[PDB]
């Protein structure tokens, strides 16, 4: 049985149910919840914390509730995204490859926003250009699709006007990159921003003069 | 008692003939002896760590420590800003299976999770895990390569869009009762081998030709479940055959006005596409009545 993409409301709720019973008999938290009464697939209690999370979102932005509730994140095809991606740059097949069209045909712009839509940040990508946050979701995507590990770095890089600049970028492991057996903080640096705005390699934080590890993922606000 | 740090020299002697056995044996020894003829070991784990703060040093100073501390291995760390993904590459499921291996190995039971990263963040159930070892275990089988990404959860058809499909064609329900009604004075049921099809055509052939039953559990699972109820797909056996027993898919449902969701779903109301198109049998019941036995949940 294929653990679920998502289960209804109805589901949740049950879930949810469980959870806190199993708190309540035993004072504390599950290390994973089962999706149905009466066993089979179960999702781990930082999965389950992640769906409540969306529960939580859809109801404040929608004020009503979600009929579905999401396991992992919704995304469109891998490979529609490779192929698209494919169509506006080339043919790629290594994340040096991509860095290389990238540096060649990119932009990098500044706009909080954060909306990337596939389509639309790939037009902008040669035109106006993205930011380090769209770079960064459309790209994850694309190379994880090509087989490498993707993991979103938070940072802080201290630029040459000496000034600390928040910033968001790819760490990137598997075949020619660094090995996953590495930490994650040390996986290959790909940052777009190298790749279209500072001119530094694979490999490079945008800016040179310092490096602060913040956290990983991206931080949606709240 | 056991030593607290070991100096340089001792140290890359415990790598060399970690590095060996690793080479002689093909596994990772699960203790690793201060000295070659020796008495006191250091676990595998706690080496690993030893080694990755080896290396870590190297990295920063560009020279080797004087000296390196035997620490056991720490719990993991939480990452509120990363979701458990709906896949990961190849790299990233090989890196996991390499940590649940040696977890069995060192531990002698399996983790109830397996984390994503290493060192902590998202997670995965065992089950899941498992899944997704099946999943890689047959896609290796059909094609003869590995894949590029291995599902965490599997796609589903996003909901919505089902269900304003299938009003299309059905024109505006609310409930799963009322569905299965006008499923029952419309569509139609037709016997083909063909393991999916459920694309438009699916609806087409639906109110025309007819449809099977995994097309057609495949259509009403997330037209259902858009209604609010939960469905889970179960692969029984029905007493009729020539008579001597046939192998069917069905939906159980929960929720609203049928079966209690907290009820195991083998108790859920039973939703049978061909109960109501050919066999003229009422909600809640399966489609032959003689009924045989559960082979399992989804479709094979």
């Amino acid at each position: 049985e294929n653990t679920p993409e998502y289960v209804s409301i109805t589901q949740f709720k049950d879930m949810l149910s469980r959870y806190n019973r199993f708190k309540e008999v035993n004072g504390r938290e599950p290390r994973v919840v089962f999706i149905y009464s009466g066993g089979g697939p179960s999702v781990s209690l930082e999965t389950f914390k992640d769906m409540c999370k969306r529960y939580n979102q859809f109801l404040e932005e929608n004020r009503r509730e979600p009929r579905i509730v999401y396991v992992t994140p919704p995304e469109p095809p891998v490979p529609e995204e490779v192929r698209e991606m494919r169509r506006v740059l080339g043919e790629f097949k290594t994340a040096t490859q991509l860095y290389t069209l990238v540096s060649r045909r990119c932009k990098y712009k500044f706009y909080y926003n954060d909306q990337t839509p596939n389509r639309e940040a790939l037009k902008k990508m040669v035109t106006d250009g993205i930011n380090c946050t769209d770079a960064c979701q459309l790209f994850k995507p694309v190379i994880e699709g090509l087989g490498y590990s993707v993991r979103i770095e938070h940072v802080k890089v201290r630029c040459n006007d000496n000034k600390w600049y928040g910033h968001y970028f790819l760490r990137v492991a598997g075949k020619e990159l660094a090995s996953v057996s590495l930490p994650s903080e040390r996986w290959t640096v790909w940052d777009y921003v190298s790749a279209t705005k500072t001119g530094r390699p694979l490999g490079a934080p945008c800016c040179s003069r310092g490096i602060q590890h913040l956290g990983w993922g991206i931080v949606s606000p709240k």
